[PDB]
This record gives C-alpha cells, sequence and structure tokens, in this order.
C-alpha cells in the first residue's frame, strides 16, 4: 500500500497524456501535519526541479509535475499550490513570490533564496503542477482508464498487460530512486513499452476456423443444382461428382472465413485481395507446365491435370503471414474462379 | 502518411477523428455533396433518418460525438447553430431558433421536420452532440501529426506504411455504407483493433514486410520491357510469352526495390543476399542436371522453359535470414542473377548470347 | 493489491515456500477455510489435520527430520490462539510449550476426543512437529511475492519467458493440490520432484530454431581438391555413375561443411544420441522410398542414367527434414546423405554394394 | 573432473549457494601473516577502495580471502567477527591499537585509514575467508545435491565438469593481472542454465522408437496379417517394405494414447486423420490414373503408395510438426479400417 499506490497514480497520468509530455514525479512526504508551511523537503525537491529546468535537457512547455502525499495533510499553502493551475491564481500575476512565506526558521536559506532570485522557475511551473491526495481505488480507476482511454485496448489479457507495465513504471521508479535525480520519464518510453507488452500478445501464426460441415448438409447440396461459375467449369473437365462434395464444401467454407477473421482485425480487405494475387500467379506457372509435358493430348485429361496440380500447390501460401488450412487455398481457387479469373480447361475463355 | 491509397479528402478526417476518441462509437459524416443553405434538400433527409436510430437503440447518444463532413463550407444559420451548441441551455434555444428559421417548409422536405420535430428530449440530445467540420488543403498532414501525438507507442519507423493500411480500412467501410445506402457506423473498439494489429505487424522482427503494389500498366515495367536487359533477353531465348516478361519485368523491379528498403532499414543484414543468392544458385544447379536428364530429345526452347518453370516453383522456399520472403523475392532473385550471367535458362546461353 | 495470474491464492504462498527451500525437505500443505476471528481453542477442524498430522509419523514414509509442516487460511484469520507453536524454534523451548497447550486443551471435545487423545502420546517427538510449523497468511499481494522470488532466489532465471514459464509450474503444484485432493492422500510435497518439474520448464522454454552456421568454404579451396584427389569411398559412389566435376566439387563442399559442424561446434545446438541417429534413419527411409520410386518409373535405361536420378531425387527430397524440430540448411542435408553414402549405407549406383 | 587446481571447488561452491540478486564475487591472494613481500596485505583496503571510488554493488559484495592454508593471527580474526550492526562498527577502532606493524613499507598509500575510519561498512566490510581441504571435490558434490532445486543425478557427473571449465577461465583468462576477479554470479547460473539443460533433456517431443527388424511385435504382427499388411499383398511389395508398414503402425500406435493422457492433444482432433490426410489421398488417387496409363495393374498401386508417402508429411496435428513415422503410420491406420486403398479394386476383393 506505502509502495504499491504510488505507481498506480503515475500510470494513470501517464495514460491520459499525449506523446511528447514528460511527466516527473516527486516521491516523497513519508512523515503534526506531513506537510507543513515551511516544507524543508518541499523546498528541496522545488530546488532540484528548477535545476534539472536549468541543467538544459528537460522541456519547460509541456512537463507536468507532480506532488503525492496520500494525504490531506491540512496546509494552506499546499491547497495553493494543488489549486492556481493554467492563467488562474486569482487574476493572473504569476510573479506571486513571498507571499504568506514570511521568511520562516531560517536554517536552509539556500531554497527559498534559489526560488526567490529566479525569474523563471519562480513562473509557468505552478499553473502546470497539481497536487493530488491518494483516495485509494486505484487499481479500479487505473483497469477503467485503461480500457476507456487507450484505442485497441486488449480485455481479455487485461491483468498480463497491466502487470508488467506497472513493473516497468516500479523500475524506473526505483532505478531513478536509487541514483537521486527525480524521475523524467517520458511518454515516449512508456508508449513503447506499452506497445511492446500488446504486441507481445498480439502474435500469431496460425489462423484457426471450425471447419465443422460436411458433405450430406443442405446447403452444399443445393449448390450441385443451382451450379455457380465454378461448378460450371468443372463439369468439362469431367471430374467424377464425387470431388465436387468437398468443392462446394470448400467454397462455401472460405466465404464464411474470410467474413469472421475480418471481423477479429485479423485480416482486412488488401490481405485477402495479396492472397488472391499470389494463387493467381501460381495459376499461370502450372497453366504453361502442364501444356509443355503433356501435349498432344485431348482437352479433357489436360483440363484435368490443371485442376489437380493447382490442389496440390496452393496450400503453401501465407495469408497475413500466418499459415492457413487446406480448406481455405482449396476453396479460394473456386472463389477466383467464380468470377471467370481461372480456368481449369484449356479453353474456358470462349466456352463460357 | 501514404498520401497514394485512392485518395479521398473524406477518408483523412474521419481517421483524424476516430484517433481521437475515447473507446466510444462515431456516427461518422453522410456526405452533404453554397447549395446548402437554411433552405435546402439534400441536408434534411439525412437528419430524417438519424432520429429512428436513436429511438430504435442501435446507438447511445451519450457515448457518441455526431459529426457531418461538406467537402466545401457553407454559408448558413441553421448549420452553425447546432455546431457550436453542445450544453443544455444551447440545445434548448436553437430548437425554436432553427424551427423559426425553416417554419413553413416545402412539402417534400416537411416528411423530415416531422421525424425531426417528434420529440424534445430526444431532438435537443442530438444537437448536444452534433459538430459541423470541413474540408481543408493540409488534411493527411494533420493526420501525420495526429497520429504522432495521440497514440502512446506510434511506430516512428514504418508509419507511412501503416497508415496506408488503416486508412484503406476506413475507405473499405464508407464504400461498404455507400454500396447498400445505409447510414455508416464505425465503432472506435473496433478500430484501434485494426489499428492494434497493424502496429503489431510492423513490429516482429521474424517477418519481412514490403508494401507490393507494381502492376503490369505501371511506366517502370513497360520502360524495362521496352529496354531490352539482359534478363529479358534470356527470357526470349526460350521463346515465352508477353505475360511471363511482364511478371519478370514486375518480380525483378519488387525485388531490387525490396533489397534496398530492407538494407536501408535494419531488417536485413548486409551478408546474407549472398548467401541467399548461393542457395539459390545450387538450387538451379540441381534443376537444371534434373531437366536436362528428364526431357532427353525434346529442343532447346521446351528444355529451357521447362527448366524456367522448374526453377520458379522450387527456389520458393528458401529463406532470408531465416525470414520468409515472398514469391516475388524468390521469383526476382533469378531474375537479378541472369542480369548478372550467373544462371541460365536456356541450354547454351553463353554462347547464344554475349 | 497486486495483478494477478489466474490461480488460486494457495498456490502462490506454496509454491513461494515450496521454491525456498531444499532439495531434500518435504512440505505438508493443509488449507483451512471454516470460518471475523472465528478460530479458537475448541474448533475441531484444527484438529481434525492435527490427528492425521501425527499417525503419519507413525507410517515413516515421511522423514521426520527435515519437513517442513504448513496449514494454510485462504485470508487473515486474526488472533490465533494456537500462535505459540508457530512462534517457536526451538526444540528445548518447546517441550514447556507442549505442555503449556495441555494446560489451554483443559476438556477434551464432547464425542470426538480422539482427535486430541492420540495428540498426547508422543511429547518428544511433537517438540520436533513445533519448528517445523509456522503459521502462513494469505498476503494479499500473492503474485508479487512468488515472482519476486523466483528473480532473486532461483540462480539463472530467465527473464525472456517469464511471465509463460510461471503458468506452466503453478499447473503442476495445482495438479498435485487439486487433483491429489478429491480423493483423501497424505498430502506430502517432496522438493526433489520439484526441481524435475522445474528443471524441465527452465530447460525445455530455451531450445531455439535459429541453428546456424556461416558456410564460407568455396570452390576456391585446397582441400577440396585434396578430397577429390584423395579418393574416399563416396566419390567412388560419384564416380560409378560418373558425374561432372562441379556436382563433385560441390559435393566435397557439403560433406566438408557437415563435418566440421555435426558435433565440432559442442555438439553444435543438439545432442548426438537420438537425434543425428534419428536424422540418419529419416534419411535412410527417404533414400528407400526414392529408390523405389526411381526403380518403379523409369524402367529400362543404362544403370548410371537411373543411378544419377536417384541422386537428384534424393538431393531434391531431404531437405525438409529437421534435426530435432529445428530449420536446416540444405548443405547438412547434402553432407549427411554423402557422409551416409561413405559408409556404404546408402548407394546412387543400383550395384554398389558389388563392386566396391 | 577431479583432477584440476584445489582451489577451484571452494569457488562455485559458495557461488552455487546463493541468490540471483547480490550477485558479486570476489577472490584474492594465493606463519605468513605478514611476510615482507606483503602478498596477503596487499588487498585489504586497495581491492575495495573502489567502493569508495565510485563502482557499483558496494553493499552486496562477498570477498574470498583464504586459498589452501590455514594460519593463525590476531589482526585478521579481529577484523573477521561476526557482521552485526554493532559488532562490524567496533573493529576498525581495535584493529589501530594491535597492527604489530605500523610502517609505512606496508601502507604505501597510507589515505584509506582515515577515509575508511566511519562505521561499519564504510570502515569494515565483510571479508570473511575460507580455506581449502583435502574434501573439497567432496564438498561441493554434496552441496549441488543438497542446494540445487533440480540436480542432474541420472548423468552421475553431476553437472559439474563443464563448469568447472567455466569457473576456470575467470580465475586464469579473465584476472586482467592486477586486477579483481569481480565474478559475476548472475551469468554463473545462467552458464549453469546451459549445461543443465544439455543433459537433461532426454526426451523432447517424440516418443522413443526402438522397433526396427529386431523381430518381436513387428514380425508378430506380419505374420497375423492384418488390414494395412493385406493391402499391400496385391500390389506385390518386397520382404523389407512390410517391415516398416508393420513399424510404423506400432509407434503411431503408442503415441496417439501417450499424447492426449499428458493434454498435448485433444479428441477434438482427427481433422488431421480423416479431413485432411483422406483429401491427400484423394488427389493423388486421381493423379496416378491421368497420366499413368497402359501398365500392368500391380505397378499402379505401388506408384500410389510412393505418392501418397512422399506427400502426407506435410500437414501439422494441432499446429505441431509430426515426424515421418506418424504421417506413415497414420496412413495404415485407416487403411486398417478400409478408409483408403493402394489398389484401385480394394472393395471388390478384400
Amino acid at each position: 500500500l506505502g509502495y504499491k499506490i504510488q505507481e498506480y497514480r503515475l500510470t494513470q497520468r501517464l495514460l491520459e497524456a499525449n506523446n511528447s509530455s514528460c511527466i516527473g514525479f516527486e516521491i516523497l512526504d513519508d512523515l503534526r501535519n506531513i506537510v507543513s508551511n515551511h516544507s524543508k523537503d518541499l523546498w528541496k525537491t522545488l530546488s532540484n526541479w528548477m535545476d534539472l529546468i536549468d541543467s538544459g535537457e528537460i522541456d519547460v512547455d509541456n512537463t507536468i509535475f507532480l506532488l503525492f502525499t496520500n494525504k490531506r495533510c491540512h496546509s494552506e499553502v499546499l491547497q495553493l499550490l494543488s489549486t492556481s493551475q493554467a492563467t488562474e491564481e486569482a487574476s493572473k500575476a504569476f510573479d506571486e513570490i513571498l507571499k504568506i512565506v514570511s521568511h520562516p526558521s531560517p536554517s536552509i536559506a539556500n531554497y527559498l533564496n534559489n526560488f526567490s532570485k529566479s525569474k523563471t522557475d519562480a513562473c509557468r511551473l505552478i499553473s502546470k503542477f497539481t497536487y493530488i491526495y491518494g483516495s485509494g481505488s486505484a487499481p479500479h480507476d487505473l483497469r477503467e482508464s485503461y480500457k476507456l482511454h487507450r484505442l485497441g485496448a486488449l480485455e481479455e489479457h487485461l491483468d498480463e498487460i497491466m502487470y508488467e507495465i506497472l513493473g516497468w513504471v516500479s523500475d524506473v521508479l526505483t532505478l531513478a530512486a536509487e541514483k537521486r535525480q527525480p524521475t523524467i520519464v517520458r511518454a515516449k518510453d512508456f508508449g513503447a513499452r506499452l506497445g511492446e507488452i500488446e504486441s507481445k500478445y498480439r502474435q500469431k501464426t496460425i489462423l484457426n476456423y471450425f471447419c465443422n460441415r460436411s458433405s450430406e448438409s443442405e446447403d452444399v447440396q443445393n449448390t450441385i443444382k443451382d451450379a455457380p461459375n465454378y461448378i460450371k467449369q468443372l463439369n468439362l473437365i469431367n471430374v467424377d461428382d464425387s470431388e465436387l462434395e468437398e468443392a462446394a464444401i470448400a467454397n462455401l467454407e472460405t466465404k464464411d472465413a474470410v467474413v469472421e477473421w475480418t471481423l477479429n482485425g485479423d485480416v482486412q480487405d488488401y490481405s485477402y485481395r495479396y492472397y488472391q494475387r499470389e494463387l493467381r500467379r501460381c495459376w499461370g506457372i502450372q497453366k504453361q507446365k502442364i501444356h509443355l509435358d503433356f501435349n498432344g493430348r485431348p482437352e479433357t485429361e489436360v483440363g484435368q491435370r490443371l485442376y489437380i496440380e493447382c490442389l496440390n500447390n496452393v496450400t503453401r501460401y501465407y495469408l497475413e503471414n500466418k499459415k492457413v488450412g487446406d480448406f481455405f487455398a482449396h476453396g479460394t481457387l473456386h472463389s477466383m474462379a467464380d468470377k471467370l479469373t481461372i480456368g481449369w480447361h484449356p479453353e474456358f475463355d470462349k466456352k463460357l
């Protein structure tokens, strides 16, 4: 609780951020009231923050600062620091130095003297910095924020994504805590880690479809008598009707799997059109190969050989760099031939 | 941004607004195409059917930003009223103000006004979400800026090829909603699921990716055929048809450009193409002896064509740095070899051509 | 509150303690989930496990020297009244702690008092049960304690598949804890059988199919021509079918590149036993099938031509095989074919075992 | 593994009993407690002055001093007391009273005393020595059995011959002359991971096929003549050919029932059986009868037998590969049920 709810809030304010802002945490106030008027640790953190500003490595325009005490702490200037946001500050006047300070307890005067001396660090920092209490419900709030803000947020692997991103945030906070340099965690590194975490689980090399059809189904038996324009091409090559059942099965399962895989975001229309270009080239190779080898034969025999050689060869192709079953590669050839694109018969162009 | 996709202006502005929402449904446009005034015909048929979808439970008015697009902005006091009115007091004051402007309309559009005036609380909720945008010249440049700033984890290395795919997904939705005249519905949950899968494709280093778009009608393929280089001549000794010449000139150009792109990106290394070519030359050495054994007696062109087809079938299976390459790479590498006269198809290609 | 993996809290707090133990120390585990502070001196559920814990000592199957005993409450069941057993690690202090329990037991159970009658009969042995039993509670942040102890205590911990190793190893502990709970056997877990399971998940999730070897030897090399002029048995086998000199040179290149990589790089990424001697058997079956196909298809020719076609068919076929599920290049397959052809095991000529 | 230097078994034993964190080990010099050449007191603060100089891991480094000989003194035993909070802090003030060698010849740098005079670690770190005895091969062999979760006693070398090779290089080839050993225990266990995985893996995925022409459960299968053996009798195969048909059916029969007990495959499979391999057989049935005509009938059945055998080793089993025995053995499992046939007249005969 003391160490675990200090990284839910940084993740919750990093998830609701752009791809350019750098958010700096402070991991302060480990214990009267925790936040007093002349809080030496708060002025030390302010001095370190502004010394990080004049170092030149950190942008001032798009950097958000925070304070985390996980307690109300009942202070007036702490509420003033939590409050005056951009513009605001009653009516403007960002030159609000020595307001209700009045030089208390001059033991370490260097922090307030350096804060009052500088003019570029006593002015847009407070309007961008806000202070937030603990209010522990943060494993629920961050879980809601991930599914609300992140486009394409995975919900099945929700706990296995949200664990190592908190581990990365904890590792960054700890490694920046040993070196004593605040924390200059940027949203670009957080975004790269989140993208790698999601793309680890978004890896797949086989697209699975449940081939539960059969030769005795109603829709398979209708297409033989309906005769669409791929069954019509097989009727000139004198193939037996035993092939025409799984010819109609593979065509019906190719259209049923295209709409299934598209709706899950796996494939789209460009990827199936590329897959309908790779198999179209494969038909062009075996077309001239069979005419080369089996020359001087009747066209019923040559037309049958082109169907068999194109069935044993198109099974090696991939869709979205993923392996597909034999039903998809067999059935796409018929769905090519439906709009008269490829032909098993050598004279299918002027006969259909 | 890939400006070339079959580009339209209406697809950039949808994708920018889709990539600014928070996991909530976006209605999208109806293409209203100053002809659009307070008295208008094509405007009121668009808003009339929108009232039926609210009461049917198809969409919820709370988690929906309502948005319409015109290619050129039209000056109309009715249309600018709902674009600024997003509060409760603005929506209530605009229902009477609009109806006092379009009072006593034409009977062809009075039925559209009757469907809009069927309720009060449901009518003002559509006003409170309605926003009106217009086209701009810098439409693809705003998409590159919005991708690299709103997206935690934007890939800054192939985002010219990522955004070809995600614009074509939006293009496929808008085309599908235009073939059958049904109003568009696109959900940001389904938008990000394809967006999360395009970004996860260009992150795995085990796969070799290339944007395959050259075709037979391109200028480079015709110029390469008419230039007559070394590999087209070797294709011409064995007397192939023009289609094989076209596909050879296609495959060689995409193989060379893929070699250049993958070398200047960091995916493949420098010392892999030579080992790939040693593998393919060993394969050609096997198939030469095989075809010369199996085709004794037949003329030289038949043996050469048989060897070409056998090599075209066989050299696909090879790997480039243990990564899977496509058909175009393994088919254009043979022609790049034939450019340097390493491998050949004719049995006496060295004697016939110098 | 930490993120989870999808297992119950009775397995995250057992696998953490099972990882911390030695290789010769068993763990007895029990679950107390009867249920506010409900547990007291008269709750018979604690003495139900205690009677079972005591007659197992008389069984002798469980060693009594070094075995740690555990009972688990699924949440913090607070204000434990038998905590003197847990908070005592000294055997000399456990002697007076045994009769301290007997002071607070007083009157036994009215009808199930046999749990306590067998308890007060082995006092000298029961002092060993004091230091070997400790109270364990549901920590709340259960998966952020087993994952952290894996990254600290286990030597050679893999950080690449750590979230997926952790899924499988808790599956074995859940198999022991739950599938052996439908029948009420003695719920003991030996730590020697932990490391067989953990040493197989770690070993299986370390192999890789990037078996690779940079083949730099070319035709312009003195060892290739030296092996050609030397003429070993496989070169003599190639000479029976009158092969060209270029194929002879590539055969010598493949043989040297396979002989320099079969075992020479610390057995490569494989083992000698039943990987190469299985690869050789697969290639011999492949040669037999191709010999049948060649001698069946082209009936009637001079024997050099059918030998050459058998060589080319074997060359085109044997490149598909794997060396214990790894992708292996063509030079290895051709060199393995020539190495088996060296020992007269497979031959291209139809009369290769008679002429030589 | 037994024959090497005796100052090697103590190094790997201490690294064996350690965590993955606190993974820095230090080992360094080979009555001699303060001699003229000072080659035991060169190290004692100069080598860990790099802790103050700005090196990493300054709180979890464990040192080793003695190598083979047992020597008795007062300063070393006073500094090597218990490592408690108050006990370590009082060591350095007690050191300077009983030094018995305050000469600047051995205090060449002389700046460490002032520096190290601050508390505990700051003045006195955790310098502890362990000397080598004659049973240091026996102590390594016993501790690897006790502490390593998964010690391989099957191979009988106990995974210490090859880790003796790796731990010899850090002392010899990585000493870097006058430099600390500074051995990291993170890659010590990683190097232990490769040697352990090299010999533990006996079986990986496939069942060990041992049935090969040894004439039991294979030659016994031929004589009683089952269905798939009977199909090869009409096509007139040789006597050698029937052996691997009976061989490949037997290991296929063991592998189908063994894989489902361990939850590798399911009965929601056998889509590999009849959806794919029967469709594979159907295409090769029509391919043989197309081009190979005008031939004897018994030649056709072996022709389809060969083309089925070269093609069925492509289909995966629940997105996993299978061996050559499975695809050539499942082709006889359905021929046992007369699903397929090598001869065209496989229905009217049997």
